[PDB]
DNA sequence: TTGGATGGTAGCG
DNA sequence: TAACGCTACCATCCAAC
């Protein structure tokens, strides 16, 4: 098994100073603008001159600023980046059949059938990496190992514009040596979870009883961890397909007022079809989150497809219910479509 | 006894 | 002050039997 893992570096800024060169070498910050006041909303990258200042996607727009008032700070254009990520998957599926675009920015392609080794496979991801740059002037990370979990990390290791293989023993370095919040799949309450059972490595897994691991972090992630651990992860490349659309907003002003919300909530239902395209949902998910920043969401499953006209009123009940069963006022108000036909 | 629907949690792009 | 889009999983719980 051969996995090959293509990250593209800083995406979104890094498009942005495609776009105008001027901006290179200087801190570029590309922003969520979420309405409410000025610059209300959150970061979603910046690129590695902005982050040497702590600079990072989810932070606040205010408190970036606070940091590095003097970096170029750029609405997020997602239609364009998506117009780019596009075709660099097309150029991708030249290079293998099996494919997975994990994202608007990551995918893995199974070159198994394709090389007879990992110096092939090298030579591979830099034919890539050079194709990628002469076609899309991006630059992008290619990581390269046994199964897909182990090429994400290769590609962590070597960001930005690298290529890296863990070949059979830096695989077995590593469940020894890394640590495992830095394995796909666990963040900080995995690991917090993990550090109470004195696991701190992959290797950790293998020593302890399987019950009492499950009982702490659940089934799938015990199984997962142990896989990875024993050397057996071996998860197959394949065709991703959308399971759910949807569309959240958040409002100017607070309302537990039903008609105050319902033109925003009738907005995203908008936005959700258009993006739908032929694709039809039995299911509808409203979803509100209140001043305190709790969510709360209600939904309804149909033995048929939605129509468009039929969601909008379906979504008003479903808001409905949350305001009869939460008597806070809602911040942001969205819905989703999913269970296609 | 069991299995889709339900609403919530965790992770992450 | 704290975007927004998406997958996977988890507990729980009610109607089929
Ligand atoms: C992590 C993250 C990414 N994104 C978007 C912007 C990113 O450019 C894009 C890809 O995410 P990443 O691959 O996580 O980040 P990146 O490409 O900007 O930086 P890196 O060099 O470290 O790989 O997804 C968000 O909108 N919000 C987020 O929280
Ligand atoms: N980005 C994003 C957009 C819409 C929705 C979520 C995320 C979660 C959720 C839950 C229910 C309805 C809509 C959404
Ligand atoms: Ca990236
Ligand atoms: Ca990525
Ligand atoms: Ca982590």
């Amino acid at each position: 098994g051969i996995v090959l893992f293509v990250d593209f570096d800083y995406f979104y800024a890094q498009v942005e100073e495609v776009l105008n060169p001027s901006l290179k070498g200087k801190p570029v910050v590309v922003c969520v603008f979420s309405g409410r006041f000025e610059d209300s909303g959150a970061v979603a990258t910046a690129n590695y001159e902005a982050r040497k200042f702590g600079v990072k996607a989810g932070i606040p727009i205010v408190e970036a600023k606070k940091i590095l008032p003097n970096a170029v700070y750029l609405p997020m254009r997602k239609e364009v980046y998506q117009q780019v990520s596009s075709r660099i998957m097309n150029l991708l599926r030249e290079y293998s059949e099996k494919i997975e675009i994990a994202s608007i920015d990551e995918a893995y392609l199974d070159i198994s059938d394709k090389v007879r080794d990992y110096r092939e496979a090298y030579n591979l991801g830099l034919e890539i990496k050079n194709k990628i740059l002469e076609k899309e002037k991006i630059t992008v990370t290619v990581g390269i190992s046994k199964n897909k979990v182990f090429a994400k990390i290769a590609a962590d290791m070597a960001k930005p514009n690298g290529i890296k293989v863990i070949d059979d023993e830096e695989v077995k370095r590593l469940i020894r040596e890394l640590d495992i919040a830095d394995v796909p799949g666990i963040g900080n309450i995995t690991a917090e979870k993990l550090k109470k059972l004195g696991i701190n490595k992959l290797v950790d897994t293998l020593s302890i009883e399987f019950d009492k691991l499950k009982g702490m972090i659940g089934e799938a992630k015990a199984k997962y961890l142990i896989s990875l651990a024993r050397d057996e992860y071996n998860e197959p490349i394949r065709t991703r397909v959308r399971k759910s659309i949807g569309r959240i907003v958040t409002m100017k002003r607070n309302s537990r007022n039903l008609e105050e919300i319902k033109p925003y909530l009738f907005r995203a239902i908008e936005e959700s079809y258009y993006k739908l395209d032929k694709r039809i949902p039995k299911a509808i998910h409203v979803v509100a989150v209140t001043e305190d920043l709790d969510i709360v969401s209600r939904g309804r499953t149909f033995p048929h497809g939605i129509s468009k006209e039929t969601a909008y009123s379906e979504s008003v009940k479903l808001l409905q219910k949350i305001l009869e069963e939460d008597e806070r006022k809602i911040r942001r108000i969205g819905v989703r479509f999913s269970k296609f036909i």
